[PDB]
């Protein structure tokens, strides 16, 4: 009767250690980004960062990295694109250049490989900050839920963001049976992580 | 024997604090190799030394983590450096640099009191290759250890923690003995480095 309050804690120690996994990475894509255009002569020669951008690249984070120019163009890529691609339309594409800040995106599938991604994009800003150009890193949800499964498989975890939209869940939901669950949100986007405790059992 | 109970919830908060303070300075280790790694990808070459010297200062501001960002030639000049440098200063005897120039990978150094600060520090160093992979270069990025004595000691004032590496030197402690008194702490190692800290569980009371 007591065994479940511990079990419960059990899953708040996991809830932690995964929702920190998961800011870390999101945290040092971000301050990648941000250091490659801290870093690189301007204006930006499209050659060089097409280099930059793959040695970041080769990492299986990534779905890829790719640089945009003011209008959305991809003008430097990770994957061989066969037709040119603008990213103007994108939800996160229009966030970045009106705050002229950095995003997260929520989910969704890459236009370029088809794959469930977010993606973290860096607004490039001249002398006088304007945006001219966009650094883009796309991750696969793949290797987020991946990465939970392999610390906890036998555990369940429903990843969920704010409008009930599912995002991914490791492990099998029968484990969450008459269980429920310690909860919490990330810090970079707003995905609610939900780590279902295991049964008392003897 | 309800005293064990009670044991067994401060024995588990040591844990909670352990894996909250880790992560803490973990991140923080990470994310600077993971800035410096990109610097050192980014740089166009041959060098310049005044946009180097630049973006360190950049890379340096509103970051009280750091006790400084400094750049390495191939003999270990300091040739940039957000410390103001009274003399001409050479790394080149470091244990880190030593690592670094032979494994041309990125070295974490244990701590030390900082020729230039003065100070206890630890050196993140991260060597920039040659397209022939020859070391050219070296970013250099120092963390003030009280940085990460006074993060884990505003977060937990009562609880004594010690930080300790390999050999037993006392990297840093945290807190006050006297509410560790009869426990056994709470340990685990830190990613990036050698160092264990040690998380002592409060007496019961009450």
């Amino acid at each position: 009767d007591t065994i479940a309050a511990e079990h419960k804690q059990e899953a708040s120690v996991l809830l932690n250690l995964h929702r920190n996994k998961i800011n870390y990475l999101i945290g040092e894509t971000m301050a990648r980004m941000t250091s490659l255009s801290i870093a690189i002569d301007r204006p930006v020669d499209i050659k060089k960062m097409q280099s930059i951008l793959e040695k970041t690249f080769d990492e299986p984070r990534f779905s890829g990295l790719y640089f945009l120019n003011a209008k959305g163009d991809v003008t430097a890529s990770t994957t061989e694109l066969k037709t040119k691609v603008n990213l103007a339309d994108a939800s996160f594409f229009i966030k970045a250049k009106e705050t002229k800040k950095t995003v997260i995106s929520d989910s969704y599938s890459s236009r370029i490989t088809g794959q469930p991604i977010f993606t973290i994009c860096v607004p490039v800003l001249d002398s006088k900050r304007n945006v001219t150009d966009y650094l883009v890193a796309a991750i696969q949800i793949d290797y987020l839920k991946n990465l939970i499964n392999l610390l906890s498989p036998d555990v369940y975890i429903e990843v969920v963001n704010q409008d009930g939209k599912m995002i991914f869940a490791s492990g099998q939901a029968s484990h969450a049976e008459d269980q429920k669950p310690v909860s919490g949100y990330l810090d970079d986007i707003s995905w609610n992580m939900k780590v279902y405790p295991n049964p008392v059992t003897i």
